[PDB]
């Protein structure tokens, strides 16, 4: 074993030597000053004008913004009809410490996080109503975490964590505030680390495992700590369009107009101002320059540049980032078409809805872990053995067409005649968990009516 | 332990100090004047006939006019009916007091705020006799305030505003009218500043915490305070779009005219007056010139400028700025189509449902503290268990589209025979809350009629 007086100092250099690599993916996803999208055309002084582009948000957050939870699931342990429990269902306590804790404000933070640096970390512990308010002390704290602020070891051998270091900076210095230590019996915080580290509390629970869960964005088995979502080929044409961007607001300053050129000018005839360089002449419209000189003098004119022949370049990387992102075109504005029915639409969107539902399948992991670290820490003892096969339910990532469907469950539940029993239509029209629950009371209540 | 005066000091310096990093997002909304946005090619001179581009106000206003509260919710007692009640029961406590606020006014202007500057804040108090107020005496005095006005510290820790400032500023002279000071034990004000400050009124609170909650833009996990909804790509395709504009404009008044020449002239030849340079001639048309020539003198033209080159580029920055906004196309302009179906609607308006889907769960947190804290502030005691597990509800983000609804509603109803009890399709039509509880009285008095 190893002092935990010391095991912080080398968890906060392991930390510490982490933000050198997760800066990168940071400055894709808030579109910082990077080198590589500098346009390399564009003179040294007009350099300072910048030209960031759009992709990696508009992917992350489109990824981000159709993830939605609508409840837990356990298997009834030796009956059946398990929704027959209503709010004495085993799923429902789950759901009302998901509520409790506003994980459906946290967690949708957290999965955008989770995307941006390939990891995220769930934190469980009980609440010390000594120091903290605005929280019921009846229900676990679940609370998340980015890897800016949590950082953790984890098991080559097996998904564990051995231990992990929680807090963070204040202020906006460069220093720490405090730091945290979770360890398989017992969490130890160091409560000021300003001026010098002050003497830690501690507080023992009987887990036997780190009570810190990684919502990690895995996509092989290879994959052993998750990866950005923000791909390779996808910064690589975001830094492309950039320089094209760029490259093309230079040229649309020193070079979209034509020059204009005298020869066989005597700048003394033409009546320079030889002190300056130059010489004005009123240039309203219609007047005719007539020039003295005829030595072979001429006017001619270098020509303009046709800022077209960047766009056909931006339009051909806008047909890669749709490609590569799987966005739909009109994301990306890649085609003018939208798409104009039903069918059309679910064509469209079918890619991104299929690489939500595999984040939806991964992130899903991680909140079945957690709630049973939080139920061991809440309810005691050893887990009821159905919590093994739990099962998260989340919202439909496609875009809800509702007379498309409702049409569709009307036709299968033919007045209580036809194919399929009425809860099944319920959740077909995509009613959530607590929606279901709710219309078993008003449906009752109207057949009080008849 | 802190001296209030110091306090208020140190405070009203961070306050001001915030000053300056706000109206580097101002400046885009209001379209100020700003260096990037000069079209460099135009000349000194002209370079006063500033171009304005209006993308940074048109994201900011169409996220903050689809979204609006349309009730709380409030878990029941046993039997999980949140619709169960009416007299005072909590659901319709809270709306009264938004309602009696006029909240619905206060949050819309709010929301702008909070997107424009990255956060705002929610101040509750207790009305009072003594200012001229015209208020319900007994509903708490919930009020919002910008980040130009208000200032607070939050706890890096725990998340917990540890105190928050007011300063109030005169129009003549831009100088501190009066200022107010907020702890966890009571709210301190300053009632003049002219030339020095009077000693303080002092009112305190029951609460634990400070009566000041922040609306902030979180845009993930990593972004301790929120963020700018103005960001770093919709700000530089608003300048580089002003560049063009001005570098188009300045062409419009310089070359899009073709500039004629005459070579081997003679000033007396032509007849040009020696005091000014110039030659009258009656230019009517169809007119023909006669030179006496000589010297092989002839005419030719410097070629105008064609404004088209620079409107491939206006077109090609009206494709980025609707990319990385996600509006509709047709809000930009960026196509001449239009969706000719309510499918082909949700398929236009499926970025932008789903931000404003995304920002109504961050503001609907701060809506459930201010609410939270206004109950403990007005009944006193501590709250109930049910207030943790409350929540926002707000009206649907995309256009209404009544017609596609109303026959998918009645085909699921079946005139009482079919799939829903007739509570749910009222909410499937998209009625409000309050506007439900009308139905569910004109309801009962057709029955008893008819």
């Amino acid at each position: 074993s190893i002092d935990p007086e010391k095991l912080r100092d080398q968890l906060l250099d392991a930390f510490e030597n982490k933000q050198n690599e997760l800066k990168s993916s940071k400055a894709y996803y808030d579109a910082e000053r990077r080198p590589d999208a500098i346009g390399l055309a564009v003179p040294l002084d007009m350099r300072k004008y910048l030209a960031h582009v759009g992709y990696p948000r508009t992917y992350v957050d489109a990824i981000a913004e159709r993830q939605e939870l609508e409840g837990f699931r356990i298997p009834s342990a030796n009956g059946e009809e398990p929704e027959s429990g209503g709010e004495n269902d085993p799923a429902s306590e789950l759901w009302d410490w998901w509520q409790a804790n506003n994980l459906d404000i946290e967690a949708t933070l957290g999965h955008t996080d989770a995307l941006i640096y390939g990891t995220a970390y769930i934190t469980i512990s009980m609440p010390d109503p000594e120091v903290d308010f605005d929280v019921d002390p009846e229900v676990p704290l679940i609370r998340v975490e980015p890897p800016t602020a949590l950082y953790a070891e984890v098991d080559p051998r097996t998904r564990k964590v051995l231990y992990a270091i929680r807090a963070i900076y204040g202020a906006d210095g460069n220093e720490i505030v405090s730091a945290t230590l979770y360890l398989p019996d017992t969490t130890m915080t160091w409560l000021r680390a300003e001026g010098e580290w002050e003497a830690p509390t501690s507080t023992p629970h009987g887990l036997e495992m780190v009570p810190v869960i990684p919502i990690s964005n895995r996509t092989r088995l290879s994959d052993l700590y998750g990866t950005s979502e923000i791909s390779p080929e996808l910064r690589s044409v975001t830094d492309a369009a950039a320089q094209i961007l760029m490259n093309m607001q230079g040229t649309a300053n020193l070079m979209a107009i034509p020059q204009r050129l005298i020869f066989g000018a005597k700048p003394e005839e033409l009546g320079i101002n030889a002190e300056t360089g130059q010489r004005m002449f009123d240039a309203y419209m219609a007047r005719i320059l007539a020039f003295e000189g005829g030595e072979g003098a001429h006017a001619e004119q270098f020509s303009a540049a046709e800022l077209r022949n960047f766009v056909d370049a931006l339009d051909a990387l806008d047909r890669k980032a749709a490609s590569y992102s799987g966005l739909p075109p009109q994301y990306l504005s890649s085609s003018s078409d939208n798409p104009a029915s039903a069918e059309a639409i679910k064509a469209a969107e079918s890619r991104l809805v299929k690489k939500v539902e595999r984040k939806n399948k991964i992130f899903g992991g991680a909140w079945e872990q957690a709630m049973r670290l939080a139920y061991k820490m809440v309810k005691g003892g050893d887990i009821p053995t159905e919590y093994y096969r739990m099962e998260t339910v989340w919202r439909d990532p496609s875009t809800p067409t509702y007379a498309a469907k409702a049409d569709a469950a009307a036709k299968l539940f033919a007045n209580g005649a036809g194919l399929i029993p009425r809860e099944r239509g319920w959740v077909d029209m995509g009613y959530t968990i607590v929606e279901r629950e709710q219309m078993r009371q008003w449906l009752e209540q109207d057949q009080k009516q008849g």
